[PDB]
């Protein structure tokens, strides 16, 4: 036993008022196959995919802590066997480990909400009307409680379709601490679960590849080697900084967790901050060479104005940038040659700069007429003059549909930036300025080509420096493709670039991380 | 099964480009001359191993025009992206040691284009006299 | 406590039919817990849930009455029985999970949801009594062999839920835990065998010699005091005095103490109208074996410090009366922008300043250094100007650790500099020729050395020996601190590389 | 009893693995005299000469707290009777009172090191 007993050890499964429920005895005569699951799964508990939660003193009463629905997605086994079979039945047993410090208070309530109940609000007045259990956030032992299967069809299908007896809890009366100094003990929870007496799968089908319960695999490659998603350059260090604007809307390196692209994120690593176009070279007695570029997708397919605010891979910063172009001029003896053009983004007081419509412009200070024949060509950048990490004029000055800003963060969470530096042409100082994405290009090309199924709201990550083997921070990953990290300092904070981001478990939005 | 034969870089951006510590001087002939000491593009040092060159080093012959960021010590100019003319093939006269980590580059400038030493990555701007044979 | 889902596992009843003898154990070992010193850990409020506190494998190495008793026998077979003591008071909270990983498993990182899918116990950090649990022997061969580190059931202990406690201004309340382990009822040894001493269970014992007598490793001169200096470069890449604890010889380190800073070669003397009598030595290893350009940056014993030094060479002069004579030469080591000193290829150019055409004769030569000039503790040009495969720089130290030095002094010609600044090495040669002459097996990452005075007995500090061949020392001062040079190094145990020493 | 029991009350002599040991029954036929010590010394415990020690948070692990050798110098009586007689035998029972505040942690280990063991490091 522990020491001591100024805690409250609820070891008993509280009496829930609900009859027993038959499991795989109503699907035996209607699933034409015998099946059993390895009898050593029924023996030890084990953490669910969604295992973790936190009850921080800021959480008001009524905030649903963990709302987990009965199904095969409640073990690491039962969610990895359920890629072969098609359908399940039967009960389950869920533990609940919340053993907060002996200087806390406040109580939670767990309510076996039945099927066919409208998801949504479930306020603190109608969480006790269900068959519930009240337990204190100081409870020492694990608090077992059942998760029966109330249904009207024999065996559910193993696609997320069906509706089953959710088991939602609620921070009934808030957690408040009692220790005499400058600290409130966030109680972390855990969730272990094992299939009940007669859980069982039904029909045996091929273990399809793109199944529905793939947890997540983040690519095992160091951020030092990955490629940035806003400039054709490697990643040179990741860091957190509250000083910079903490809600940008970069239109590059912006992918959901389940692969759905957002805005103007290319899929290549070379399509980044560049574009292909049908050129139109002409000359006039002012600056010289003028190119009226008609935009087109970098692969060759024709551009069309759509929901995204530019062709795939168009640069989403502001400032003057130079451009390299392979042109075939008519001058004899020198036919093929790469030349450098210049293009200014953002308002210019002479701005038919409509990357959304499909027209942009470039100007080279040529004395004579650069006799260049028009032709399809791509344009890779070489240097930026007036860098400003803001949206350029995607129309002339008009409105254009684009990706929402990166948010929202909890109180005290900062965006975790993968930072690179770009070539700079300036005159005064010699500090090459920095741009930063939310996910390196490998992560985009990975999520776009896997199409996982996001479970609740976020993936709790980690950072294991492989050389020594110690953790570095505990960062949370929202589904909108940004990595929020809890942080409190004023100046920036840079991390080493040898870690391997490894997914840990699903987690709701309200998870109060560990500060750094 | 994952093994990386040859000198293939992992990032899709390291391809055909290399980072190096620069050392510019100005001979009174061809012009500026930079003696890049090669370094793995992520920053870590280089040692002669069993791959032909640092990760991402190009494997096609021909005089290659690189585009590189540099800083000058003149007046009114602080940063500037310039170009160079590197020779990749045997060229019959070059103390080029991509295996040992020393590569020459030059321009055509009669004046003394003074540039301060530093660390620079040479992305390829253009090719000339291409051949699909190992340099 | 010890209620985990694992069938009983048989030993010494499954490998008796195919083992000649089945030897027993002094039965006063089955009644005494003992600690394997890599089985210690210290949770702290700043540890994210998921770290691995201790990860240790079943074997006879967990119980020094077995790591020693396993020099007389050929093979062991059977179970063990371990227990874990967590030293926390009743105002803390936060669980810890112990898992019995089976003996064929891709090592690496186990996130806190993969450590609980195993068989496992969970226990709080408020448990007085030890958390007993068994370490069965899941194997596939009948009985393991003692001279063969083969895989066996491992214990992994993971911080499941972070620690939540108050803490004063000093020193932030670590919850320390320890592990102990004794043989189960049927852990038997198999075949008796004459006791060979160099079995692979041996704490790496250091020679009992005061650092004031040991021969230095980079310049042929005795050690003249050891010190710590956080101001000097904290990650040098000297190419001599570089030996891993497990025997290998990194860099150009020679196994003698007399090969240091001096090379042997075939000399080629020729006169010039300028500097006079120049010489182009084609290198060779001193003992006589031919030299080939390999993975080390130079022949064994070549210097690793930039600066001009003169060499002393016997030259069989063909003059009349002066047949044999030892003369001084002059050689430049640094780059100096004009020098064809290519040791990596095997060519070193050393000259003199003489006006006469004194007719030397070529032949074998060994060149002892005489005096440095313009010393620079940086690499000479091992190639013409190219790179060369050399030893990696010493490191890396934990935050709050500085390299230990072994400073010697060297001859030096100058004009105004009077203070004899000079070189230092990582380990005196009496340690290099001692780690290469035993081939100790290395347990984890670093030994817990201890520098005890020989007569007073009182400690001086606790240096940590990183097996990559250096000695880190926990320190926070600003200036170079100097230590007495008449103590004795002595080992204590192995220790995880995350160990934190006692500041001095 | 005290108040309360967020402490850990080890009242039991832990089981040490060592056989009993005969005391003054191996010296009765080879010391030509009858002797006994006042039977009221065997009744109450009493502080040794070396009685006190302190475990401060600065003490690292491994610092020997109290290394006391069996002999007559472990009572104020047995060290004041042992100025008459010449020689002793036999066992002894030692208490150990360490009852730190209920807000502490950390553990000590006591080891009955046998004779003829080289003093020093341990």
């Amino acid at each position: 036993e522990a020491s001591g007993q100024d805690l409250v050890p609820a070891a008993v499964e509280q009496a829930v008022p609900i009859q027993p429920v038959a499991g795989a005895a109503l699907a035996a005569p209607a699933a034409g196959q015998i099946n059993q699951i390895d009898p050593w799964i029924f023996q030890n508990f084990v953490q669910c995919p969604l295992g973790e939660f936190s009850i921080s003193p800021r959480n008001t009463p009524g905030e649903i802590l963990f709302d987990l629905a009965l199904g095969p997605g409640l073990n690491p086994y039962l969610a990895h066997l359920s890629a072969m079979y098609t359908g399940w039945v039967g009960n389950m047993e869920v533990q609940l480990v919340l053993a907060g410090n002996a200087f806390t208070a406040g109580k939670v309530v767990v309510a076996l909400v039945p099927p066919y109940f409208p998801k949504g609000s479930l306020t603190t007045a109608q969480i006790t009307c269900f068959p519930h259990v009240m337990c204190d956030v100081r409870t020492l032992e694990p608090i077992q409680l059942p998760l029966l299967d109330v249904r009207r069809v024999l065996w559910h299908a193993t696609q997320d379709q069906e509706e089953s007896m959710r088991l939602v809890c609620m921070l009934y009366t808030p957690l408040r601490t009692n220790s005499p100094g400058d600290e409130s003990f966030v109680v972390s929870g855990r969730l272990l679960s094992k299939p009940a007496a007669d859980f069982n799968f039904v029909y045996l089908t091929p273990p399809i590849e793109r199944t529905i319960y793939r947890m997540v695999d983040l690519p095992v490659i160091q951020p030092r080697l990955c490629t940035h998603a806003r400039w054709p350059a490697p990643v040179y260090g990741l860091l957190v900084d509250p000083s910079l604007p903490s809600n940008p809307q970069w239109q590059n390196g912006r992918v959901h967790v389940d692969g759905t692209l957002l805005g103007t994120t290319p899929i290549s690593g070379s399509w980044v901050s560049c574009f292909a176009a049908e050129a139109a070279y002409k000359f006039q007695s002012g600056t010289g060479e003028v190119a009226t570029f008609t935009l087109i997708e970098q692969d060759g397919s024709a551009y069309v104005p759509g929901d995204r605010a530019a062709p795939l891979g168009y640069p989403d910063f502001s400032g003057q940038l130079e451009i390299e172009v392979q042109t075939e001029t008519t001058k004899t003896g020198d036919k093929l040659k790469v030349t450098t053009f210049e293009m200014i983004l953002g308002p210019t007081t002479n701005a038919d700069q409509a990357p959304y419509q499909g027209r942009v412009f470039a100007s080279v200070t040529a004395a004579a007429s650069l006799d260049l024949v028009d032709g399809r060509v791509r344009a890779v950048p070489r240097s930026i003059y007036g860098f400003q990490d803001t949206i350029p004029e995607y129309n002339d000055g008009l409105l254009v549909p684009l990706a929402p800003p990166i948010g929202p963060f909890l109180p005290g969470e900062v965006l975790l930036r993968f930072r690179t530096y770009m070539r700079q042409i300036d005159t005064a100082d010699a500090a090459a300025e920095a741009i930063d994405c939310a996910l390196p290009q490998e992560f985009v090309s990975w999520f776009a080509s896997n199409a996982f199924t996001v479970q609740s709201e976020a993936l709790l990550l980690r950072y294991r420096n492989t050389l020594t083997g110690q953790l570095l921070f505990e960062c949370k990953l929202y589904n909108e493709g940004y990595i929020a990290l809890s942080y409190s300092g004023s100046g920036p904070l840079t991390f080493p670039t040898d870690g391997i981001f490894e997914v840990v478990s699903w987690v709701p939005r309200l998870y109060q991380l560990a500060s750094v």
